């Protein structure tokens, strides 16, 4: 609705921690 790169950027930062 009003979120540009919020959903795709979410998992993007996830791997940066677990991986």
């Amino acid at each position: 609705k009003i979120f540009g790169a919020i959903w795709p950027l979410a998992l993007g930062a996830l791997k940066n921690l677990i991986k």
